[PDB]
C-alpha cells in the first residue's frame, strides 16, 4: 500500500507566491484522496488479475492512471517547491538547459507557455529524454504521468489544475506561472537530473 | 459575429447557492474569454480554408472545438439556472423523467453521479436522444459540447470545471451538486423538451 | 494463463462470404497473436504490481488493453458466426429489436452505417445495456472491448479491421458488410441475450 | 479545389517490394476516397463558418482531419517512394541521420521500431523539429497527418496501414518493412530537409 508523504515544509512556507489555504489544502484534500483510491483501486486490481478476469483489469484502468498519476504527479510536486527557491539553476542542469533551449530565459517562457497552453486540468513539464540524451519539454492531461506516458523522466513539473492557483490568481494563470519561478527548488531538479544522467 | 450573452439575471441572484463572486469571475472572465478568442479562430479559420491549407484547417481545431465549445455550454449554463427554479418539474418533462430513469428520485442521482464521476474538467449532461425519442445522461470532458460530439439535444447541463464551484464549496464538488438542485430552472428545461418532443 | 480458442467449425466453413484464406489466418496469426501477448503483459503486470509500481502499471496499460481487448474481441467474433447463419432472429430478441430500432431492417441498416463509418481501425457492437434496460449500437476503436470501457454487453460484433475482408473484398468495407449477415449465428446472439436478461 | 496528385511513375515500377495491386489500390481507390470527401467537407464547411454555426464546424472536425490528413499523408508518401532510391542518402542528411539517431543502422531500426509497433491503422514518420533543428521519430495515429497535429516538418512517411501490404505481406508488418528500404527515394528526403535545415 502507498501513504500520503509528509511536506519538507509548513503549509504557508511559499508564502506571499502560494497561498497556505491552497497549500494545506492540496495536499490534505486533493493529494490525500489520490492515495487511497490508489490503494483501494490497486486492490480490485490484484482480485481481477489472479481471478483472470480482463474485463475488470481494463474497466479500472482509468481510476488506476487517474489516481496513480495524482499520486506520482504530486509527490513529485512538493519536492520541487522550497522555502529556499528561485533564481537559476548552476552547474550542469543549467549547462544543460541552455545546450538544449539556448538560454535560461527561452527555457522559462517556453515551459511558461506549455503550462499556460493546456486545456482544461493538466501539468507542464521538464523531461530529460533517456534515448536521446537531452532535455525537452511536455504537457500532461488531467494526471496522466510523465514517464508511465511518454517516458520522459520528470525533473520539474508544474500543476495548472485550477485547484492549484484559483482562490489566489482566479481565472489568471499567468500570474501563478510569473510567481511559480520563486518558490522552485533546484537542487532537486539538479538532484533528478544527476539520476537519469546515468 | 458571437457576442457575450447577458444574464438574464443579476449576478447574485441565486445566492446562496452559487455566491455572486462566482457568478460574476465564471460571466465576465471565463465565457467572454471564450467568445473573444473564438472570433479570432472562426476569422483565422475563413483564411485558411480560402487559400485551401489543410495543414492550418487542421492545427486550428483544437481551440475552435475549446472556445468554440466553452461559449456553447456557458449560454446554456445561464439559462438553465434562475432564481426561482429547483424542486421538480411539471408533467410533459417530468413525466419523462419519471419514465427514462425511475424517478426524480434516481434522476437526480443519475445526474449527481455523472457529475461527481468526471476526472478534470468537465460537465454532466440531461440531453435528449432524438432517434430514440429517449433521455440521456452524458459526461463531456473540457469544453467539448454534447451536439457536437455526440449529437445529443442538450436539455440540461452541469459544469463541473473547479472555477464553478471552488471558491465556494471549495474541493468538496459533490456540496456543490447537492446545491445546484435549488437554482435549476425547470422552465427552461422543459422549452428544450418541447421543441424537440418531435 | 489464456489460450486461443477453437473455432465451432472449419476455416472454409464460411464460404463465398468470408475467405477461407481470412479465416485461417485471422484465427492462427492475428488472434494467436493476441493471447501470447496477453499473458506476456498479464505477467509483467503481477511484476510490478506486487512491486508497487504504478509507473510500470501505468505503462503496461495501452499493451493491456490491445492484446486484452484483442482477445475478448475475436473470441466473441467466432461464436457470432456461423455456417447455419442468416435470417432472421427469433422469440424475444427480435422484440427487443423491433421495440429498439422499429424493425429488422432499421436495425441493419444503423449497425451497418456504424460499421462503415470507423475510421481507421475498429469494430461496430450490438450491446444490451444492463442500467436502461434496453439495445445500444455502438463503436469501439482498434481492440478497444465494448464492456470493459463502456459498461454495454456484447452480443454481436463486426470485425471492421481492414485484415478482416481486405484479400476479398479490398477497399469495399459494404460489400464485406453486406455479405456478413448471411453467416450471422443468431442462436449465440439470443443466448449471449438471456444470461443479461437477467 | 483539391485534386489527386498523378504517380511520378508507374503503378509496377516498385515492383518486387510493393506490387503493382497495391499501388493501384492505394493510389486509385484509397487516395482518391480522400479527396472526394475532403472536397465535399470543405465545401459543407464554409457553409457552417458562413452561417455562424459552431455546432456544425465542431461536428465537421472529425471528416475535416481524416480525409484531410489521408490526402496530405498519400501525396506525401508517393514522393518519398521512387524506383532508384533505397541504400543510403548523401552526406548533409546523411550527415544529420547520423549524428540525431547514431548512424543509419540505428536509424532504420528506430523508423522501423516506430512504425511496426502502431496499434492499428497509422504511420510511421521522421521529420524535422524546426525549433530545436533536430530529426524525430514520431508515429500518427489513423490519418492524423504530423504537421497538423504535432508541428514536425515531415521528411519521410511510411503507411501501416494494413492495406498498404496486406495482399503480398499480409499479417507480417516487419516484412514490409525491411523491403520498404529499397524504394525509398532519398533524393526527395533530401529535398524536404534543404527546404527547412534553416
Ligand atoms: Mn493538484
Ligand atoms: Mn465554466
Ligand atoms: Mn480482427
Ligand atoms: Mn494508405
Amino acid at each position: 500500500k502507498h501513504s500520503l508523504p509528509d511536506l519538507p515544509y509548513d503549509y504557508g512556507a511559499l508564502e506571499p507566491h502560494i497561498n497556505a489555504q491552497i497549500m494545506q489544502l492540496h495536499h490534505s484534500k486533493h493529494h490525500a484522496a489520490f492515495v487511497n483510491n490508489l490503494n483501494v483501486t490497486e486492490e480490485k486490481y490484484q482480485e481481477a488479475l489472479a481471478k483472470g478476469d480482463v474485463t475488470a483489469q481494463i474497466a479500472l484502468q482509468p481510476a488506476l492512471k487517474f489516481n496513480g498519476g495524482g499520486h506520482i504527479n504530486h509527490s513529485i510536486f512538493w519536492t520541487n517547491l522550497s522555502p529556499n527557491g528561485g533564481g537559476e539553476p548552476k552547474g550542469e542542469l543549467l549547462e544543460a538547459i541552455k545546450r538544449d533551449f539556448g538560454s535560461f530565459d527561452k527555457f522559462k517562457e517556453k515551459l511558461t507557455a506549455a503550462s499556460v497552453g493546456v486545456q482544461g486540468s493538466g501539468w507542464g513539464w521538464l523531461g530529460f529524454n533517456k534515448e536521446r540524451g537531452h532535455l525537452q519539454i511536455a504537457a500532461c492531461p488531467n494526471q496522466d504521468p510523465l514517464q508511465g506516458t511518454t517516458g520522459l523522466i520528470p525533473l520539474l513539473g508544474i500543476d495548472v489544475w485550477e485547484h492549484a492557483y484559483y482562490l489566489q490568481y482566479k481565472n489568471v494563470r499567468p500570474d501563478y506561472l510569473k510567481a511559480i519561478w520563486n518558490v522552485i527548488n533546484w537542487e532537486n531538479v539538479t538532484e533528478r537530473y544527476m539520476a537519469c544522467k546515468k
